[PDB]
């Protein structure tokens, strides 16, 4: 039915669905019940939707949470949400995820499109969010789940997991989208800590320039000299915590000793 009442809106206004803003479009229900069901949503949370497009997911959402945000682009889709569903806890706000001000939420529950899937998923992690089901484009999914030292481990992986536990819990087919995406999808459970590992943004940020470097390496060649002066850099190199790993080795834990440690050389502080 959902396959067949998709159809029947896009006769009705006529989008071609554009791959520049990822317009691909879901038409399996086991997929939106299985995020309803993961975030565990209950008629206190004030969800926050992105990227609603025709809005079956949205209209789940709005039938519990107490209030449901949501952010969509294409204005053409906006006027559609208003129209076909009747809502009264549920705020769609105009423009782009990335830089529209974010209101109050507790729980996270959406499809993410590709083009912002990084820079979203970097500004949520600095909320406070109770829970976050996200659905991703495979490849970056497999990204925010990759383990240490793994062969895709990167920056976000290692913000999300100091933060958070992070589970998939489905892997999607392109079959279960109009118009068929190239990639499949993965929907992505983020749990977070109640003793999250805060890292020094610029520190982080500095390791991961090349993260296939020594964290030496790394060090001697991000590590900006305003204060150390010059031969005690090389003595504050040598003992530092996990100086025989590639960043792309490191635990959140292992960057907190790093940080720590340079911390206590007057380094940052
Ligand atoms: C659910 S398929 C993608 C949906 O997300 C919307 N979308 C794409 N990019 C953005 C963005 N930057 N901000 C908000 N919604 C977006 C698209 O217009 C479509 O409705
Ligand atoms: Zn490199």
């Amino acid at each position: 039915k959902m396959r067949d009442r998709l159809f029947f809106l896009l006769s009705k206004y006529g989008i071609r669905p554009r791959d520049s803003i990822g317009q691909h479009f879901l038409i399996i229900e086991d997929v939106i019940e299985k995020a309803i069901e993961t975030a565990n949503v209950n008629e206190n949370d004030v969800i926050l939707e992105v990227g609603p497009g025709l809005g079956f997911l949205t209209d789940e959402l709005a039938k519990r949470a107490k209030k449901v945000y949501t952010i969509e682009i294409d204005q053409k889709i906006i006027e559609i949400l208003k129209k076909e569903y009747s809502w009264n806890n549920v705020k769609i706000i105009q423009g782009d995820a990335v830089r529209v001000e974010w209101p109050k939420f507790n729980k996270v529950v959406s499809n993410i499109p590709a083009k912002i899937s990084s820079p979203f998923t970097f500004k949520l992690l600095k909320t406070d969010f109770e829970r976050a089901v996200v659905m991703y484009q495979l490849e970056f999914a497999l990204r925010m789940v990759a383990k240490p030292g793994s062969r895709n481990y990167s920056r976000l992986s290692l913000m999300a997991q100091a933060l958070g536990n992070v589970e998939i819990v489905m892997k999607i087919g392109k079959g279960a989208f109009y118009p068929r995406p190239k990639v499949d999808s993965a929907l992505v459970l983020i749990e977070p800590r109640k003793d999250k590992i805060v890292l020094n943004e610029n520190l982080v940020k500095a390791l991961f320039q090349h993260r296939r470097k020594t964290v030496p390496r790394a060090l001697k060649d991000s590590i900006h000299m305003l204060g150390v002066s010059k031969d005690e850099i090389r003595g504050i190199i040598n003992n530092v915590p996990h100086s025989n790993k590639r960043v792309f080795q490191l635990y959140p834990e292992e960057v907190k000793d790093i940080e720590e440690y340079l911390k206590k050389h007057g380094i940052i502080s």
